[PDB]
Order: structure tokens, then sequence, then C-alpha cells
């Protein structure tokens, strides 16, 4: 079996060879699912027979079967890939948009800062733009966390506190709309990890992102986060009223709750990191990279289908008429844009339109789906002049 | 090729019932419209019980495409009768929900049992069941709603119909002076007012029952008169909503809005069976392609469309933990008939007169919610790890 | 009584002499209570101190009331030339769009302002185009509601229609109040449940005829026509109505929108109309035929909705500033009422922005700048401003 | 002239006679008005009998002659206050047999007051007085406090500077100019306070605001609990939401502290009256800014005129459009269960039980007021010339 792979790439082959076609594939070399055969080729170290070869990639052999058998969702992933490098150039043309000015931090970032990547649910990566440059998540991270609380505590009890659907500051039952606006992320937030102080609770969602990004970058913006307290009437006013509705499970510090919120709201990523997370979204809650389970398929459908009417503030619903993806924005200019079965992904410029989602991005996004047929409701059979990712 | 079947079903001879068997195991039946030669053939041939290379061969020769993908289990749902089974468990544990109310608002509605229930089940292929009551005509009230639309948008496209009407749902008019939605009696009034301008309400009529002819695949679709004639005299709401329409301008230029009422009433007093109907949602479910005549019906755009409303919109006031829990597109009407598709995979008719105080049938609802429960066929359910629930597409 | 009065005015007294200082009165000589008196001088230049009791005596006591100035408004003569300069200077505002819904409305000359005023006691004056018929409109919804009450009584009216401002249906599934259009095709429904339409169109007639002191009423059949040939939206309220069961039972919906835009299409002048108001002040009494033709009770929240409802979308603003109970319509007729002192009746076409007559709320804020009318100044100290009562 | 007076009420006049005959026109010998004449009587009264001659009531009444004049000579608002006085009497007795409603337990102090507690307190124009039940007992004024608090905004700051940060209207926190709908709503009272006494601290402006208070009562009782203030900052969220909210809109004026401001709002709804020092302000705004009983000019006629105003829509929470169509009166409520009413032009009042009903107003004092207007014509709407079975406590 791994003569069989050996024989597919001839007497002896050159590691750059071997190493070539596997980043074809979409796979990278720095794979933590890979790590076992790159060890062994680091020891080894130009040209492999039969025996050396079979002796690196043994513990890896199945992911590398899939690779090279084209097995990968998408098969063809350096095609896809020049597609995604013209949606992205497409978008880079539009300099419209504002970037947000409400605190420093968010105004300080540069307008043409725009960047885009990709990865599959094979865990497939690309990326174009600057996905390297580290941006708070701000609300696209009350996707996360709710994930994060339908996982630990369960659906019925999470959505006692906060509703299901889109409203058009509470509902008839006198709960927050969804776990997608700010009075119901506040809720949410009050349920992650009751009994501890913030500290914990900050270390175990920051944990749990780290897993949810196959231990790629997540990180803290003390910056972000005091400028965000400074500027909290806002959300000062909704936690007051939360509280005096009795919104908040019983125990509950009001004032301390909300300085966790603007915590996880000052959390940091990268395009590259956070496609990752969207990643484990689409994967059904294992994480691609690295394969783990980290959220439970109950948390990642909740999660979904409110992120699919909910997610785009109030270009929703027009999103999820045109798009039909499950998405998350932030008014750092992130998009978590989610492909069931898929792929995930992190579009992000700092820009914003009048209704608080990134110009790019959102510019993006739609080309994406006009050129593929990733449309929840496209039909897989027949997709008219759409293309086909998968095949 | 047509030999490589005749293999898979031993000894030289096949006794012709066998094949049949087989044939039906498969949910395919064999009064199907792409079968029709094949079985033309079968009982000519039958006529001058055993079958040979030769003859299973002229006799399977000009539908084999078809055949061989039913017996290589390359069907969406490989194993039916398993698949099969676990709808009547689902249909039957739906049953023991006696609770609920009949619409009596007319006659008509009021007249039918509180114990007729039904489901039937169309996939993508052409696999059929069904079980409980699915030979009684019923309207379609609004489940009519999304088929009008995809009818619209197909021929007038996206851009023009959404002019008059709303893509969202709702908390009469939106910021915009348009109705929320074509799932919504103001937003499938206007709708309404869109199709084939410039005719009599015969010819428009006429036009809209081919098109349901198509979708439905030339099973039943039928129209009663009596439910009309009801419909008219109870009509205050819609005609309140008609002036309000016509007062802020919502219709196409020349539109005589009273005329459009008529129109409307009609295509809600349009008739179907659970069977007939199952077909109907398969077509939408197939992207557009009537499952057992293999033929286009509406366009990718009309069909896709249609599906992301009756996802957000469908279910009256429910639509909101519809799309939650159920995460299914469909729609309901207020003869207790559930319109019901599964994307890529199947489309139903959960039909029984009871309603519950959203206005949608109980035994539907319930059913709707085990069949999501049991399966993965829920939108966001992950076709690689869906936990404990069963994928029937293996 | 009748010699006192004759002495206030020789041993011999000309009637233009008597007809002048009567006129000074604020008092018409064609006012109905002083028809006996008018008819003897006629039946009769100079007369002495019989001729004239002969004559007076059997008014004596209005007169006599008139000239001892015991009238709401002592000096009318005063007054009087305040009002032409708050006229004067609503003149002078031309904004304002001339409804053109229909052609009725359009047809109005921009430049027609006029202003009556009728007090309590019957004191008239008038500026402006005041003999220019004009549809009530939206001005009729009060008095068809008083009517309603007057009839049925508060508590029965207001099983179907509800008491206060909204901001179709309240919480109670009735109309928000008599002075919108929901309301008022409710009210109109409840009078008069008995007779054909055209019986309960004649009843309400000679009702506004009572109220305008037998003056000027009078109904176009052009408007009539053109308002139900565009009903749709009060068909649609109509229909609604009728959906959430909001009429008294046995009623014809239908029917009752035709009398509905009947009573809007009925014709009066600035005159006549503020005779009407003034009944409204008076207390149901129409001020210069002396005659009662609604009970306190149906004047009382008629008043009171005229104050919250009354201006449309600007009612809330004209109750905080103007302070005075008053109707508008899209003629361009604001119904004016100052309790206890007069009525109004201002006529311009240009509407403003909310509906209302430009020059009309020009004229309504100037007044109650000028006098302490509003609601709720005070008699005591009101400061800076004119009371015509003294 | 003081001599008229004199004989109208023998050769020689008792005092005490006098004092009964002055005390059934509703005046009161504390009057501050009577003080020079009722120092006299008590001075007099030493030198000397207990009788009274002409020249000695001469140089009694000398200087309050003019107030006493009208007094004796029926001039009064309400000419007989005593038939007036039995009317109040009946509908105080018929209104307290109403034992529906429940004392609000939102915070301690509310919920000591017992249910029994039910008074009502007059004060005419002229300085007329009549107290029955318990009228001499303090509560919180809490939002009885808005309209008085608005009044001094508009008094000094005028009604254009004002409503820039406030509404005019009624509702149905914030209205489509982005303001509060009135003053009569929490979220309309804490900007109306922000208004006030701008550029100095909590401290000043709560002493002018008393200040203000006690010439509207003539200098009766305005007091402060402290037990109630300390409990409504504890139970504040739903202000501190609101206020929050007003902060983040812009509401307030430039340099306005948020968080001071609510605090202060506090206080001002801890301030204590009772049913007959409270009576005196409303006549105060019955009487166009003059206190009836110190003839001192408090407030503009302005200022008197916009409250009343609001208080006739916006003045009884939900119960607001009813009570202006029923009732007619400008009024305004608290969750102390006292009822600020008056009666332009003619009187003031304060009526006072714990208990409140589904809408936040106290049973027996919506009770009354019904009453109140059924029985005479005081309702806004109502004639003056022409009315059916009431009856005119104006008219002789
Ligand atoms: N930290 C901000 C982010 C707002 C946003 O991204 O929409 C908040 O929670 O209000
Ligand atoms: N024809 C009925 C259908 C009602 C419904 O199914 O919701 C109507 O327009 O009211
Ligand atoms: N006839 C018009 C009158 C509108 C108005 O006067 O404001 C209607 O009923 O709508
Ligand atoms: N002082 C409390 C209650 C006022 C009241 O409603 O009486 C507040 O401002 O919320």
């Amino acid at each position: 079996l791994e003569d069989l792979l050996f024989y597919t790439i001839q007497e002896k082959i050159p590691v750059h060879k071997f190493i070539t076609a596997l980043k074809s594939t979409g796979l990278r070399t720095s794979d933590p699912r890979l790590k076992e055969c790159m060890d062994m080729l680091r020891l080894t170290l130009v040209m492999l027979d039969k025996d050396l070869f079979k002796k690196c990639v043994q513990s890896n052999i199945v992911l590398l079967t899939q690779a090279f058998r084209r097995k990968f969702v998408i098969p063809d992933f350096m095609s896809f890939t020049s597609h995604i490098d013209e949606l992205y150039e497409s978008a880079k043309k539009q300099s419209g948009g504002k970037v947000a000015d409400y605190i420093p931090q968010l105004a300080k970032f540069s307008p043409d800062l725009w960047g885009v990547s990709v990865c599959t649910v094979d865990g497939q990566r690309h990326s174009i733009g600057d996905t390297k440059v580290p941006f708070c998540l701000q609300s696209c991270v009350k996707p996360l966390k709710y994930a994060i609380a339908v996982n630990d505590l369960g659906t019925e009890y999470v959505h006692r506190y906060v509703g299901k659907e889109p409203s058009g500051f509470l509902n008839e039952d006198d709960k927050p709309h969804n776990p997608m606006v700010n009075a119901g992320a506040i809720v949410v937030t009050s349920l992650i990890k009751q009994g501890v102080n913030n500290a914990e609770k900050f270390d175990y969602v920051m944990q749990f992102l780290n897993k949810m990004a196959g231990n790629e970058y997540v990180g803290f913006s003390n910056a972000t986060f005091q400028s965000e307290r400074e500027s909290g009437d806002r959300n000062f006013a909704i936690g007051y009223y939360l509280k005096e509705k009795k919104c908040f499970p019983e125990g509950t510090d009001m004032v301390g709750i909300l300085d966790f919120y603007f915590q996880l709201c000052s959390i940091e990523v990268t395009c590259e990191s956070a496609s990752v997370m969207a990643a484990t979204l689409a994967n059904g809650g294992f994480c691609p990279i690295t394969g783990e389970r980290v959220l439970s398929p109950e948390a990642v459908r909740n999660t979904l289908s409110l992120m699919h009417s909910c997610g785009m503030y109030d270009f929703s619903g027009q999103f999820a008429f045109h798009v039909g993806l499950p998405a998350k924005s932030g008014v750092a200019g992130g998009i978590l844009l989610v492909v069931p079965n898929v792929m995930g992904m992190m579009c992000w410029s700092p820009p914003l339109d009048k209704m608080g989602n990134s110009v790019k991005g959102i510019h993006f996004c739609h080309d994406l789906v006009s050129l593929c047929n990733f449309h929840n409701y496209d039909n897989l059979r027949h997709f008219a002049k759409k293309l086909d990712p998968r095949r």
C-alpha cells in the first residue's frame, strides 16, 4: 500500500518530487496530521527507494492515499484556488466603505488591507491577500461562543435564556432574539463556565478556539478591550436592561459578564487561523487539520442555522436569499464564512458598508456563489451554468 | 449491457414476476412514465411466463439506463425498503396525536375527518412510497404559494418578480412598501398579479394548471369549485389587502385587483392528493426536473428562490422554529397539508386536517420533527459526521 | 326695562342710531332671536319712547344684555380688529400644496383665505372669503360623533371605537378614535341604524342645520362621486373592520362607506361652520337660535377628542402649543372651538405637510399667542396675553 | 372701609366670633397673608375683655383688610366652602370603601405604608383649605415630582431650549426625533433633570430645587427620605439602563455626568410631602405660578401652561388617555400612591393611598377623581354656562 503511492509518484523518487506532489493536493507540509511523516523525512535527510519511502510514509499513509487518489471534497484544488484568486482580485477593486472609527484600534487599520483564506473539510489550504495580519473577531466570536455554550450546556438549556429567530431589545418571551445580537451574545456569555472567575472562563474559551483552529494563531488585544470598555455605553444599557428583566441565570454578576463580553470581542485571529475555525463548523465539529472532535454536531447545527438568518446584521435576510451561506461579520471587517461539507473561509477588509459589513467581503461572497454552486438551495444534480469544484 | 442485467437475476430463464418484484423493491412503480416502453413490450410479449437473454433484452432495451441504476442501487436511497419501513414507523407514531382543530371557516374544510392522515414520498430518482390516506383530494390553499411564485420567477426572472415583492420574513408592507414575501397572503396576491399578464383568468388559470401538471408528472391535479365559491364569500381579509395594495400601488400597471383576487381564490382552490403533491415537492428537490417524467419544468433560479423562502417564510409564525429544529424547506396550508422538500433527496406531502394554534397540521409538524430527528436530512446536518442519526443515502 | 334701554340711547331715536348701536355689539339684524324686533321696525323714520318699546319689548332680554356689555366679549370692535390683524398676518403665508387627489379640491385657488367667528352670545365677525362653500371632509368627524353620542350615549358608542390617540385597531380591536377614518367609518355605522341611507343622510343634515342655526349647509355630488371613485384606502379599512367584526351586527359595510363619503362631501361656509363650532363651545346650545342641539355629554366627549386627535399627526403639537380643540380637513378648513367663548372656521385650500391648512395653522398660533384662550392658560395671571372677555 | 366689614359681622364683636367667621371662609388663621392681623389680635388681647370695638377692629384688620374683605364678601373662587367641603367628605368616604390594589413592594419604604392610609387635601386659588383622612402623614413624591422639576426647567430655560432634549406629547425609549417622548416618562424626567442648574454640584442642584418646592408649598412641609433614596439607587437597574441609552444616543446636554444625574434623579424622587403641603403645590399650578397662600410668584405662566398640558395627556401613565377623556383634569401620580391633581383657575389637590392598581395608580385616588368630576363640572371640556346634573361650587 505504501508501495503503491510509491509507484504512483522509475527506481528512486527524489524528496522534492514527493513534496511538490503533496502541496499540489492543497495540503501543507506543516499539517499536524502529516507530522509523523515529516519527522521521518527530517531524519532521513535526497532520493527515496521503495523501502525508505515506505518507512517515512507509514503512519500517515491513509491521509496521503486520499490526497493522491484525489478523494478530497475538491479533487482539483489548483484550479479551484485559481478561481479564488480571481474573485479575490475582483473584490480588491472595491474601494468603497468606511473603516470603523468608534475605537482607535479599529480606525488605525488601513482600508487597503484585504485577504481571503480557504480551509476545506479535508484540510486543504489556500490564502491570498493579507492573511497573516491579526485582527479582532468582534461579533464574529458570537457564533463561536454560542457553539461552546450549546456544546457544554445543550440546546434546551441555552435557549431558555435566548431566542432562535431573526428580529426585523427582547422578544415576546422576554428573551433576546438570538445569539447573534449583542443582547443575545451577552446572555450567552453569562452561560459559559458558570461558577468560576473571568480568568478561568477566558482560559477555557481560549483553549476552545485553539482546538477549532487546530492550534493556529489565536490572540488577545488588550488595547481594543480597553477602548471597548470605555465606549460600551450601548452594551451597558443592554446589560442593565437584561438584569432588570431577569434574563441572566441566577447568581450572575452583570458588570463582570460585560467585561468578559468585551474580552471575547477583543480576541485576535488571522484569515488563515479563522478559516480553520470555519472549517470546523463546516466539518461537523471535527477540526479538519487536527482531525480531533472540537464540537458536538448539535452545537454546529444550531450555530450554522442562526448564522444563516441572523449573521449579517440587517443584511442577513438579503444575504440568506442571494448568498445562501451561513456567515458572521464583525466591525473589524471580518466575515466568517462556512460552506457545509465543503470548506470554511475568512474574508477580511476593514472598510464596512452602510449596513456594517465588509464591502470587499460581501462582494467576494456574492461572486463566490455566482461562480460555483455553494448556495444552500442550489441543486447538486442540475446547477445550470454554475461551476462545481467538487467534481 | 442489457445482458449484464439479465445475469444479475442463477438460471437460464427468468420468471416475469421475479423481475417485476425485484424492480418494485427499488421503490420504482411499474406505472412510471419512463418505464412505459419496457412495460408495454412486457405485456405484449406476455401475450404470446418466462424470459431469455434475447427476450428480456427485447423488453428492457429501450429503458435500459434507468433499469441499470435501479438494480445497481445507484438511486439516492439505495435501500428503499428500509427507509420505507422507517417512514411507516414515523407515520404510525404521528397517527397517535389526535390534537388540533379542523378549520371551519368554510364548510368544505370543516367536512373533513380529523382522523384523515397520510404521507407520500417521491425521491429525486422517482422512488415512491405512500401510507395513510394518500388518495384523498384536498386543496393546496397556501401550499400553492411557493408553486405559483416559482412559476412567476421562472417566466419573469428574479429582478422583476422581487421588484413587487420582498425576499425575507417579517417580525402588511415592508420598509420598501412591498409585501414582506410571497409566502404571505399580501405577497401571494401580488405574485398572482404577475403571472400571464394581458390575458383572461381562464387562460391564466390554464397556464398554471398545465404547469402544475408538469411538476406532478401528470398525476392528479384538480379544482374544487365548492371551495372556490366559499372562499370568495368569506374573503373580507384578502379583499382588505387587495385595496391596500391597490392604494399603495403594489400592482403592475393595468392590473385589475378584483380580478386578481378571483384568480387568487382559484389557485388556493386547486386540489391535489398526497401522492401527486409528493411529486411536486420532489421536482423542487430535483432542481426543477420532474423526477418521474425526467422533464424540465422550472429553472434552477426559480426553484432555488422558492426553497429559500419556504425555509424562512413557509411555516406561518412557526417558520423560525421550524427552520431551526426541522431545517427543511416546507409549505403548509389551512387544509392541513404540508409540502416538504429535502433537497437532492426527495419531497413529500403530509396531510391531516386538524390544525394547531399556529395553523400548521399537528401530525405533519410532529412527523417532520421525527423525520429530521431520525435522519440527517436537516439542512445543516453534516454528511460526514451526523452522530447518532441515520443516512438513508447509504 | 325697555324704557331703561331707551334713555341709554334726546326725546327721539332714529332707527339708524339704534341699528348702528346694535351692530356694534357684534350682533346681526338677521339674528333669528331678533326676528320679532326686526319685523316691527320694518312694519313702521324716527320713533319715540312708546314706539321703541313696542318693537323692542319681545327681544328686550337679549338687547339689554347686548347694550349692557354683558356679552362674553364686551368690546367686540377691538377684538374684531385683532382678528383682522391675525387674518392679515396669516394671509401672507402662500406655502402649502392644494389637495389634488380629486379634481374638486384641486380646482380651488391657493389664495382663498377666510376667517369666521361666532361667539357663544351670538356675536359675529367674518373676514376673507367666508361665503364660499367648501366640503367639511374630516371636519365632519367630530360633528357625526357628537350626533352618535347624543342619540346612542357614550357607553354604546365606545364599544365600537377608542377614546384616545395612537401615535388600524388598538389592543381592544377597536379603531383608535372617532377622529381617524377607521373610527369615523365605524361611527357612521352607528347613526340611525334602522332606516335606509337616504333617511340617515336627511337626519344628519337636519342635525347640522340646527347646529348651524339654519345657516348654509349643502352637499357636493361632484366631490361625493370622485370620493367614492377613489376609496381604496377607505375600502381597505372597511373590509378590515368587517373582517374584525368592528361594526354593529346587521351592518352593510359597503353601504356605510357610501354614507361615509357623502358625509365628507357636505358643504359649508366659514360663517355657517363657525356657528357649528360655537354650538360646541356653548355646550350644545346654538348661540344664535338659543336652541339645544346636542347633549352636554356629546359635546364634552367631542371637544375632548378634538383636543388630542383632531389635527392628524400634528395633533400632539397642536394641543401643546395652541391648546384648543379643533378639527381639520382636506378641503383646507379648520373647525376651531374656544370653549365658553366662541367658535370659528378657518378655511384656506393649501395644506401643509401634515395635511393641515397652512394659513389656518398660522392663524391658530397667533390667536393663542395673542390671547389667553389656550386651554391651560390662567385667567388670573396670564402675563402679557390679552383677555377679550375683559 | 374697615368699618364696613366691622358692621357686617351689635355694638361690639367678640374675637372668637370673628375667628369663627373667618374660618368659615375656608381660610386659616395660620395664613401667611393674615399674620399682621393675627399678631395684632394676640397682642391686643394681652393689653385688655375679649371684646372688640370699631376703632379696635380697625387696628387689627387694617393691614390685611383687602384679603379679609374678599373673604367675608363671598368673592373667593368658591363662595360657599363648607357646602363644597361637605361634598369633598362624601367623596372621600365613598372612595375610602375601595379596598382593592397592591402597595408597591419594590423597595422596603413603600411596603411599610399601610393600605388603610387614605387622605385628601384641598387648597383653592384663594388659599381656602380642607383636609380629611390622613393628610399629615409624610410620603415621597416619586413620579409626582416629574411635572414640578419640569416646570422649574421651563421657568429657567424656557420652552424652546428645554424641548430640544424632550418630547411634548404622549408615546402610545425615544421618539422619531431621538428624544424622550415627554417629561412625564422616566426617560424624559432623567433628561429634564440634566437641564436643571447646570455647572454646579448635586448638593447645590438639590437645594435649588428644594427651595423652589418650598415656594410652591408656601413654606409648608417639604422633606427628604434618605431611607427611600438609598433603596432607590440599589433598585435602579431600569433607570440605569435608560441613562446609558440616553448617554449613547447623545440625549444629554454637553458636559453631562449621567451617573451623577441618576443620583440627582433618585434624590428628587425621594422628596417627602404631606397631602396638605403638596395640595398647595398643586394650587400654585392652578393659580398660574402664584402660591395662593403666600401670594408669591414661584413660576412663569409659560412654565405652568406646559406642565399642565403634559400632565393632562402624559400624567397618569397608561391610563392617561382614559383619565383625560373621563376625568379631564391635569394630574400626576407616583408609586407612593399619591396623585397630584389640579383644577385650573379653581383649586389644587393631593390624593394619597398606598395601594396601586394594575396601571400603577392608587385605587382610592382614581375612584375619588372620577366621583369629583361626576359631581361638579371641573372637566376641562365641561361647559360653564350649560351642565346637566352637575353642581358648580363657583356659583352662589
Ligand atoms: N464590540 C462591539 C462590536 C460590534 C459589532 O461588531 O457589531 C460590540 O459588541 O458592540
Ligand atoms: N385561501 C386562504 C388560505 C389560508 C391559509 O392557508 O393560510 C386565505 O387566503 O386566507
Ligand atoms: N374623504 C377623505 C377625507 C380625508 C381628510 O379629510 O383628511 C377620506 O375619507 O379619506
Ligand atoms: N422612582 C421610581 C418609580 C417612580 C414611579 O413610577 O412612581 C422610578 O423612577 O423608576
